[PDB]
């Protein structure tokens, strides 16, 4: 089955998935020169207040903390976007090293982590059916870079040691994504793909310019994390990245000059 080890990575991924060399895929390096101010963007609106994080498991591949979309609580609208998407989970991926972990690029730049806020369009009904359409889910993207502490991922950096090996969930209630979110909204935005497996063209990307700071202690403790099940060969659960994929036919608009 597909990971991020040697004999099932990236590279291997099409074999399985065609669509892996398809023509909206991601994620794709910002040439920050090349990217145009499209002024007729919207700013976005974030609407969190109202979110119910209900459980975080670790499911092989990465760690989700998953939310109540059952009603419109956890919103995203605005931007690029037509209608309201809402909140479903959201997940990390990250390096072995703090000079990589990011899937977006800028300019060649690769951050410690980036930080995926995956949202559904209710024109669609359900999850399942938003993903096969070619405007069904919009995720955040968020850098993460190695200075200061970010307060509000601790409460996600503590409960990790009841979750470490794959298949493990905890119950994981009134946690405030807000508290993930950078100073500033200003982004910039294209049409690509899931990046892991199936890697369906289904998604509107809206990645900020402005990353987030966390402590090497808080990154070190993603790195402890196991791809494996409990009672098999320990692997960590570093590097769980996709690499940059061609541009194709598409531009990067930006929200700001
Ligand atoms: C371990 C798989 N994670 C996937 C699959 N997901 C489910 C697909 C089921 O339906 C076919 S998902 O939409 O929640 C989502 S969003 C991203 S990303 N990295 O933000 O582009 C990856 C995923
Ligand atoms: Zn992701």
């Amino acid at each position: 089955h597909w990971g991020y080890g040697k004999h099932n990575g990236p590279e291997h991924w099409h074999k399985d998935f065609p669509i892996a060399k398809g023509e909206r895929q991601s994620p794709v390096d910002i040439d920050t020169h090349t990217a145009k101010y499209d002024p007729s963007l919207k700013p976005l609106s974030v609407s969190y207040d109202q979110a119910t994080s209900l459980r975080i498991l670790n499911n092989g591949h990465a760690f989700n903390v998953e939310f109540d979309d059952s009603q419109d609580k956890a919103v995203l609208k605005g931007g690029p976007l037509d209608g309201t998407y809402r909140l479903i989970q959201f997940h990390f991926h990250w390096g072995s090293l703090d000079g990589q972990g990011s899937e977006h690029t800028v300019d060649k730049k690769k951050y410690a982590a980036e930080l995926h806020l995956v949202h559904w369009n209710t024109k669609y009904g359900d999850f399942g059916k938003a993903v096969q359409q070619p405007d069904g889910l919009a995720v955040l993207g968020i850098f993460l870079k190695v200075g200061s502490a970010k307060p509000g991922l601790q409460k996600v950096v503590d409960v990790l040691d009841s979750i470490k090996t794959k298949g493990k969930s905890a119950d994981f209630t009134n946690f405030d994504p807000r508290g993930l979110l950078p100073e500033s909204l200003d982004y910039w935005t294209y049409p690509g793909s899931l990046t892991t497996p199936p890697l369906l063209e289904c998604v509107t990307w809206i990645v900020l310019k402005e990353p987030i700071s966390v402590s090497s202690e808080q990154v070190l403790k993603f790195r402890k994390l196991n791809f494996n099940g409990e009672g098999e060969p320990e692997e960590l659960m570093v590097d769980n990245w996709r690499p940059a994929q061609p541009l194709k036919n598409r531009q990067i608009k930006a929200s700001f000059k």
